């Protein structure tokens, strides 16, 4: 009888999810360990919360993972998270929403691994776009949200060694606090790559549109955590906005929770295989005696490298998903987003061979 708890939190979430009440210890798709899984679903979405609710569940109960969903727009909810896999040297997978936007800088020493496409990927597909469309004259804009830096070396790397004639005509760098006008009017270009949270681009948008950078001869492209939840959308994004995100068609989020469940299940399964050993549910977040470094590490190992049954879950050194299933989308006229590309494996496809007018 090996036994794993694993706590399913969903912050937000309408309860759409529902998780096999653990009676009947039937094992998970013939995995050789039987997760206990407990589900909780946190009403009120503050981080304050969260922490706070988290911590309390890990003392009282025996659990060694978490897969955690929200429907909110925080990227905040990824420190409180990245913060509490270090302190116990718990798997905590981010598997949708504020939890699951991409986090920079994470503690090298977590085990925090998100869904969806790294600072990177992102970089690498709103250049796979640019080109079927042949658009090779822009500019970046990045403000200071963690990342910036990472995200235009990516774009400046795939530049110089490119026989196509990419121009990276400006890059600007926002202290928010109006002053970004006097930067934001030095624009030429007609694509403009946009990195930043929401919040900030909502800002930014209700400037540059006030300075008409934003309209018709400008399109700008931006990253996945910019559009969020894309059923909130901000009077101030312009009609034609480009952008990255996550695919939440065709991938529901009880097959998320499945996966969620599915890596960590896999990860303690082969190591259990390898070693007669799954690391005991450490049951503090502060008050840390489990300098148990170790024991992490090896389990670390396993969780990093997951495939089950169809899809691939292996994860990258800084905890994003390293194939994820994307789509482009567009924000048109009556202010929906419209899917109108899907990315495979740098497998570009487009839906359209005249780029729509908005
Ligand atoms: C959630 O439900 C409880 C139960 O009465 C309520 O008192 C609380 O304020 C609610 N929070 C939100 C954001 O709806
Ligand atoms: C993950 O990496 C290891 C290390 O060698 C490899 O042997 C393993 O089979 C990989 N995952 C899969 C599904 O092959
Ligand atoms: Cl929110
Ligand atoms: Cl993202
Ligand atoms: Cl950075
Ligand atoms: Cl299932
Ligand atoms: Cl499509
Ligand atoms: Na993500
Ligand atoms: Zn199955
Ligand atoms: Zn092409
Ligand atoms: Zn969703
Ligand atoms: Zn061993
Ligand atoms: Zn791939």
């Amino acid at each position: 009888p090996p036994s794993i708890g694993i706590a399913v939190i969903l912050v937000g979430t309408s309860d759409e999810v529902a998780i096999k009440d653990a009676h009947e210890k039937d094992d998970f798709h013939h995995l050789s360990v039987v997760p206990r899984v407990e589900l909780v679903a946190m009403n009120e979405t503050d981080p304050k919360s969260i922490i706070t609710r988290i911590c309390d569940l890990m003392s009282d109960r025996k659990i060694q993972g978490v897969v955690f969903a929200d429907d909110t727009d925080q990227e905040a909810i990824a420190q409180i998270l990245d913060f509490i896999s270090a302190q116990t040297l718990t798997p905590i997978l981010g598997i949708h929403g504020g939890s699951s936007m991409i986090m920079a800088d994470k503690d090298e020493s977590s085990m925090f691994f998100q869904f969806g496409p790294s600072i990177e990927q992102q970089a690498s597909v709103m250049l796979n776009i640019m080109e079927e469309y042949d658009w090779y004259i822009f500019s970046i804009v990045t403000t200071y949200f963690p990342g910036y830096q990472d995200f235009v070396n990516k774009i400046r790397s795939t530049i110089e060694n490119s026989f196509v004639g990419w121009e990276l005509e400006e890059v600007l760098l926002l202290d928010m606090s109006s002053k970004i006008q006097n930067q934001l009017k030095k624009l030429q270009s007609p694509i403009i790559l946009l990195y930043c949270t929401k919040e900030e681009a909502t800002y930014i948008f209700e400037v540059a549109n006030s300075v008409g950078l934003t309209g018709y001869g400008y399109t700008w492209i931006v990253p996945s955590l910019v559009a969020g939840d894309t059923d909130t959308v901000p009077s101030e994004f312009p009609t034609g906005l480009i952008s990255v995100s996550y695919d939440e068609w065709d991938y529901g989020l009880p097959a998320r929770v499945r996966d969620g469940i599915a890596i960590i299940t896999t990860a303690a399964s082969d190591m259990l295989s390898e070693h007669s050993f799954i690391p005991e549910p450490k049951s503090s977040c502060y008050n840390t005696h489990e300098k148990r470094i170790y024991q992490s590490n090896m389990l670390n190992r396993y969780l990093i490298n997951v495939t089950f049954e169809g899809r691939d879950l292996s994860f990258s050194e800084d905890g994003y998903q390293m194939h994820p299933k994307l789509v482009i989308i567009l924000l048109n006229k009556e202010r929906k987003w419209e899917r109108v590309g899907k990315w495979k494996d740098k497998s570009l496809q487009m839906k359209y061979y005249v780029w729509p007018r908005m």
